[PDB]
């Protein structure tokens, strides 16, 4: 019986992975809360790996946030993510944990990358200023994995998800991510019977979204693949795997779909006097598809279930 | 009286900085050996900064090595450099040390960068595979500095040196750096009266070299510049300063000059059946020159004094 440690099991991705592994008896979960185990503490992390008998590690713990948070606390974002990555990855190796899955982010890609973005786009150009500190920490996480694989013959894999959404997301008013921000605004506009909802921009830019449960499924899939199969579809120094739908849709289509899901009858208005971001941004998921994994949750379906979750948990935001 | 901590004062660059600061009484040096203070230990480093009263920090400690070492121990190179950087930079901030100088490397630049390489070439393309792990750690070091400067209003500066040489370099046979490797080979070839010395390649590629004492001088200069002057010549997210001569010379000229300095009378032969590296590689030192610093040690002069040092210390290699 495989003993699995999911670091950061209370976060959005961590909890999604936990939900799916809990639904099988060939796995026994070892979980620690931030209060029980301080991930920034090297000694604490090493002590934990020495005391427990871990077979696999899902490194889902991270200091994440929106546009405001990343620009307001840059030092906390780079430092904490670097320490969490280093502590877990090194302690794991020191205690013979051969399997590990590192969950990265989509922010690691160059601001002006070629679309769709293949894995080889990594480090090909300058990063988005807003995400620079966080992105550098994530890239260092991937390179730590590759370096331990090369030097010690470890099996430390990594996956880079596109924009995620789903239950346990940050629905607070402070969150800048488009899906939870719009679900919240359309909900209140519907409740207050507001004539319209104005969204900044033209609505033309294209984005890719993946439900967190599909993310968890792909993660576990990649983690459980045969080592020879994984090696065959990656390179030692270009080992990460993009996880997404490969399907893009305009912000206009997204907003309009959220309005429908929530039952909003007012008007959705795009203020084109405000600037748009990059025109298009999506991942090339060829590598993932060749590994035999395809997403199941469609946008409309994922937004409907996510909204349902928000309804039963709104007294938390 | 300024209390200065030079991390890694026994290394090549650390010791060069120490030699120059020791020659002035307006500075009091706080030094710890690797045995006295384990830089990889967070608690130890924080305890040190809490107990001592540091005003400035020269972060010259690093896990460095040649071509063989970087490809053989990639995990040790990325992990150790990341921990040393994170520990010192964070402990410094936690204990109110407002001034810090981070010594990077030239390896951080893209393999196919535009020549000469300006600071803005950082993160513009893929890294040299051999140096990838070490380079990622160094870049993370620069971004930590920038992030603490942005978030906490710190004054954490950084300098990226070109190829260095001088006393306390690694003259062991295992070292791949061209200057110490060639000084050693020409010395023995001269002693053994060998008819010739064969060097791989055509001798046409161009490289830049800086004596470690000039490096130390530039470092202290940049560290001591007025904050307003430094801010005026850098950007918050592009804050590093290239340190070098801006002068390049062929490997052929370098080899030929070393032969002369050592008194070798045989023939220097370049085997063109072996591949060369990139044709040219040197730093754009415009930013440094505008800050009013210019190197003093010329190549011939620097090699002669470095050889002299090697002679008086050969019973160590």
């Amino acid at each position: 019986k495989q003993r699995v440690f999911i670091a950061g099991h209370r976060g959005m991705v961590g909890s999604a992975i936990r939900r799916q592994l809990e639904q099988r008896g060939d796995v026994e979960l070892v979980l620690r809360t931030r209060d029980e185990l301080n991930l920034l503490d090297s000694r604490a992390v090493h002590d934990f790996f020495a005391s427990e008998r871990i077979d696999q590690v899902y490194l889902a713990a991270a200091k994440v946030g929106g546009i405001v948070a990343n620009n307001t606390y840059p030092a906390d974002f780079i430092y904490q993510n670097m320490m969490i990555e280093s502590n877990i990855i090194h302690a794991a190796h020191q205690n013979d944990v051969n399997k590990l899955l590192f969950l990265g982010s989509s922010c690691i890609y160059p601001k002006l990358a070629k679309q769709p973005m293949a894995e080889s786009e990594l480090l090909q150009g300058t990063l988005e200023p807003t995400n620079e500190p966080y992105a550098i920490a994530k890239i260092a996480g991937i390179k730590l994995c590759e370096s331990y694989n090369r030097q010690y013959g470890r099996d430390y894999r990594s996956v880079m998800p596109t924009n995620l959404y789903g239950p346990h997301d940050n629905f607070h008013p402070s969150n800048s991510h488009v899906i939870p921000a719009l679900l919240r605004r359309f909900h209140e506009a519907t409740a207050q019977n507001a004539p319209d909802v104005v969204v900044w921009g033209s609505g033309t830019p294209m984005r890719e979204f993946l439900h967190v449960d599909d993310m968890a499924a792909a993660s576990i899939h990649v983690m459980e693949l045969a080592h020879e199969v994984w090696l065959e579809n990656t390179q030692p120094m270009l080992s990460h795997i993009n996880v997404g739908t490969g399907v893009d849709c305009t912000i206009r289509e997204l907003a309009q779909t959220i309005a429908k899901v929530v039952g909003y009858k007012g008007r959705v208005v795009f203020d084109a006097s405000k600037p748009d971001g990059t025109p298009r941004k999506l991942l090339d998921v060829t590598r993932l598809h060749q590994l035999g994994w395809y997403h199941e949750i469609s946008l409309e379906a994922g937004l409907a279930s996510t909204y349902q979750w928000f309804l039963e948990n709104q007294d938390r935001f």
